[PDB]
């Protein structure tokens, strides 16, 4: 009778929210779109863009930036769960439904492919879509965050590890359920754990993608590809940059060589690793220390007027560096968009606060309030203008969605 609709509220445990709100996710996507259109157009951008990991976080922001900033037709790949009666879909599903809605309103092409981007099947479906619709693509954004990867050949399942390397580490953090500041000791990764992490979050699959598009002739001349990375403040180095996930990110710096080699022989193509700031996403919230680190960083950067989320960061990456006349390069040939997080004065303040925070001063020393708000926003909760009291049909459909 009324069974087709429901009132959807957050159900949160740690860094996991098992519900998502379709109306709220739509409004969140609209907010990011309106940011881009308010900042204004970006000149000399790609007009045909493939985003791998296009449904949430930085990849969603890249899709929105490319489409509503550069005016691009966009093809997205992601791995999300559709809604069904009584069972809300994932936020990325609802985000992507909204993206298709708003793109079509603006007369922009938007097609998506839902499935495992690590697989040959999904690469071929993507190839088929480009051939049918666009001819070629000018830019490929590589923005996957995953705990696992099934090798497309051997069928071996690799699982990522988020551990330090060498020595065990005493890592402080904020338990967001209990609101306590506490520490735990993380054991170092074994060689197998490191290899598995490089296999998942390293650059092999990115390479596989560019080669497959190349072989099929659906990569255009003067095209560009970038994969997102994080270097972070020195305080994050034990768990991130110099940890197992860092070994994977370091591999991007090496794969950006052979991939760039393949592309540069193809009409003068290129590849870069783009370094971005820490933001609240499904991925970051799951990394040890990150909820505490983000709570502090948010506070410090807000004090300086430099706080940004996904859309602000990616908009500036496109405008300043991917398409801009004065790009921000480092000594490694990485594109850097993260310098405001890495400023020595910011690092110093974050470090001082890191060593002062307790159960009783969390709200005086940090922006845990902001962290919590942004975390809920990911899932479509706490958004302006959304009536959370209203029943909603969780079964939200997407036109031009190819299910793998
Ligand atoms: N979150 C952060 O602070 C930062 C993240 N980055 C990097 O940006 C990239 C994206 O991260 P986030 O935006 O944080 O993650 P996210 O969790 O918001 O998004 C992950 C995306 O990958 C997709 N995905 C995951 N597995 C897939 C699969 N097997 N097949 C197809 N799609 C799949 C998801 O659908 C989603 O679109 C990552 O490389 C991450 O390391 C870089 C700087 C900092
Ligand atoms: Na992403």
């Amino acid at each position: 009778s009324h069974m087709l609709e429901m009132i959807i509220k957050p159900r949160v445990r740690g860094f996991i929210c098992v519900t998502a709100h379709p109306t709220g996710c739509e409004a969140n996507v609209k907010k990011q779109i309106d940011y881009v259109t308010t900042e204004g157009p970006i000149a000399n951008g790609p007009k045909r863009v493939l985003v791998i990991g296009a449904s949430t976080g930085y990849g969603l922001a890249a899709r929105i930036t490319a489409a509503f900033g550069c005016g691009a037709d966009t093809l997205g790949v992601f791995f999300e769960r559709p809604g069904e009666e009584g069972k809300p879909g994932t936020s990325g599903w609802y985000n992507s439904a909204a993206f298709h809605k708003f793109a079509a309103q603006k007369g922009l092409y938007a097609k998506s492919i839902n499935g495992d981007a690590f697989s040959d099947e999904i690469k071929q479906l993507t190839i088929d879509a480009i051939k049918q619709d666009l001819g070629q693509v000018d830019q490929v954004i590589y923005s996957l965050a995953s705990p696992r990867r099934t090798h497309p050949k051997t069928g071996e399942v690799f699982n990522s590890a988020l551990k330090p390397i060498g020595n065990a580490v005493n890592l402080r953090g904020l338990d967001t359920d209990k609101e306590v500041i506490k520490e735990s000791v993380l054991q170092p990764a074994t060689q197998s754990e490191i290899d598995s992490t490089v296999a998942v979050m390293g650059g092999e699959d990115w390479q596989m993608w560019i080669d497959a598009l190349l072989d099929a002739g659906v990569l255009a001349e003067g095209a560009q590809t970038t994969a997102f990375t994080y270097l972070g403040e020195k305080i994050t180095h034990d768990i991130y940059w110099n940890g197992s996930i860092g070994a994977a990110k370091k591999d991007l710096d090496q794969k950006v060589l052979a991939i760039r080699e393949s592309l540069a022989a193809h009409g003068g193509g290129d590849a870069r690793v783009s370094v971005l700031k820490a933001v609240v996403t499904q991925a970051s919230s799951a990394i040890p220390m990150m909820p505490l680190y983000l709570s502090l960083l948010f506070k410090v950067m807000k004090e300086k007027g430099t706080h940004e989320g996904c859309i602000e960061q990616v908009y500036s990456l496109y405008k300043d560096s991917l398409c801009g006349d004065s790009p921000h390069m480092d000594q490694e040939g990485r594109l850097r968009a993260d310098y405001k997080e890495l400023d020595p004065e910011v690092q110093n303040q974050v470090q001082q606060l890191w060593d002062q925070v307790t159960n009783d001063n969390i709200y005086q020393l940090t922006d845990f309030v902001g962290y919590k708000s942004e975390f809920l926003n990911l899932f479509g909760f706490g958004i302006d203008g959304v009536d959370y009291d209203a029943d909603v049909n969780p079964d939200v459909k997407i036109p031009n969605l190819i299910q793998g």
